[PDB]
């Protein structure tokens, strides 16, 4: 079941990465307009955090409602259950989930991927996008059995 | 336990889809035409969800373009035994058209379905009934694989 859970998330992340890549390289729109559009889409997922990094490795944008996920990417553990690799496990940060009162499932465990995105300057992608998807529901199911 | 867990995964996704589309269809600043245009723009982007919107008389006003109207499969709907509470159904159709071929092609013909009243009120009753169907084929592929 662990490999199945990894495949579920990888499918989701593949789709999310395609959507956000297209957003960040949408023709005839400024950076401001693209980041506004991206934030609205990311907010719509409700179980996703992102961070956008420049060529030096400085964060130009990250999602509200949580600390920058780049503060947890350097101690990310490679995911053993992801065949093909390039998927990482994050032990934080905790994401705020308002609107439901007390007892909502905690979102502080993630599967992470990253890819080059954004307009080319020149022929070369300016940004690197980090995408984190909550895996806490997976981890609670596994922990509750044992 | 894993079947019940798969149901709860789906129910959670359906809850969020329900809340998003509910806001869209009774958004205070917009006309009914603008709201439906917003619905269609959002819904067309879905990879694994079909929806159908019925009017006051139970006639379909809108449904997703990738497949036949899911309300045509209401007559074959089975209560979801793994959904322990509420009104969740299992549909064994329709097939949703998906892009690509080979290993990359997504086979989507099995659904968990819910419905709710939606839209602005007329005579103290919402004008629409929204039907939402989420793909469960990946759940079934896993279970059928274990059974050999
Ligand atoms: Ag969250
Ligand atoms: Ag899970
Ligand atoms: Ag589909
Ligand atoms: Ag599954």
């Amino acid at each position: 079941v662990k490999v199945h859970f990894a495949e579920q998330d990888i499918n989701d992340l593949k789709e999310i990465s395609a959507t956000l890549e297209r957003v960040l390289n949408h023709p005839d729109e400024t950076q401001a307009r693209r980041l506004m559009t991206l934030e609205d889409i990311v907010s719509g997922y409700s179980n996703v955090l992102i961070s956008l990094a420049d060529s030096q490795g400085k964060t130009v944008y990250h999602s509200p409602g949580a600390p920058d996920i780049r503060e947890f990417t350097r101690d990310a553990i490679p995911d053993k259950d992801a065949q093909g690799g390039e998927v990482y496990l994050l032990s934080g940060p905790t994401m705020m989930m308002p609107g439901h009162g007390h007892g909502h499932m905690e979102h502080s465990n993630w599967r992470m991927i990253n890819l080059p995105v954004g307009p080319l300057v020149d022929g070369k992608p300016i940004y690197t996008l980090y995408i984190a998807l909550s895996i806490d529901f997976h981890l609670h199911y596994i922990n509750d059995l044992m």
